[PDB]
């Protein structure tokens, strides 16, 4: 029920790297961010990337970290960025930390749009972004390919008028 | 209508920025991949690029340049990439021609599964013509770029393998 964010660093990494079991759900977290098995350069390399804030979830009842969520693709020209790598390593707190970095994007950076992408088979995921104001744009057909199949992707978005009004 | 596509190099930069005469103009046709104003120095790091095919559009029969349109972010591991950079000087008749070069480039020797293509809402002219030629509106991305002091909303449209070859 209180989770709040911190700085996603190298001590988190082990932790990030366990939750990521399968490099099918490691496409479902982040797209194509990364190579199956994750590890810690390409973390380093995630943390230390221009325009992108990485974060890790902190339950502060118990100061346990259970999950992971990014703000990535900060356009200060457009005034855009985009959610992912979202994760809630422990079984909404999903809603919640979408809340915490919506705050960041629209109420700290000023930004005008936050863009998100979900894969179309993650229907409650989508459910639960609809129900705190996100939009479907539309689906991206067969635009990511795994293995010898094409997933799509339902970009969605929120403008600022919809978080600040 | 006898259209070809040829490479694009540093004899035709001066035509093409010549061409493109403001920002709004850059932007309604290449985005964000530019600097208003267009100069040698950004189209030689554009034609230099990876995974980016630039192209000068010719017509055969007098070898004027009548165009320019390009094939980029070329993906080998999605098999997927983007028409862009779309400039048409008999318009809607041209614009399906080079449309159809490039998606002959894209699907039947790069041998790729998906094409992108995105055109700002308020050219539904063109929206139209990319329909016509098989072009599937996928969604609109609202206000997703900064002009001034607005915002304009591009159509975000997309063409599968199976449906080049229907
Ligand atoms: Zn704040
Ligand atoms: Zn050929």
């Amino acid at each position: 029920m209180v989770i709040k964010l911190e700085s996603f660093k190298k001590s988190d990494f082990k932790q990030l790297i366990n939750w990521i079991n399968s490099e099918e759900f490691l496409i479902q977290w982040s797209g194509n961010a990364f190579t199956f098995p994750l590890d810690e350069q390409q973390l380093e390399k995630y943390i230390e990337s221009a325009n992108t804030l990485a974060f890790k979830v902190v339950d502060e009842e118990t100061s346990d970290v259970i999950g992971h969520i990014s703000l990535g693709q900060i356009d200060n020209i457009n005034k855009s960025a985009r959610i992912g790598k979202v994760l809630v390593g422990n079984t909404s707190i999903g809603k919640h930390m979408m809340k915490a970095v919506l705050h960041i994007a629209f109420d700290e950076l000023k930004l005008h749009r936050v863009t998100l992408g979900v894969y179309d088979f993650n229907t409650s995921a989508i459910s639960a972004y609809e129900a705190i104001g996100f939009v479907k744009e539309g689906l991206l057909r067969e635009s990511k390919r795994v293995g010898e199949t094409y997933w799509n992707l339902w970009e969605m978005s929120m403008l600022e008028y919809e978080w600040k009004k």
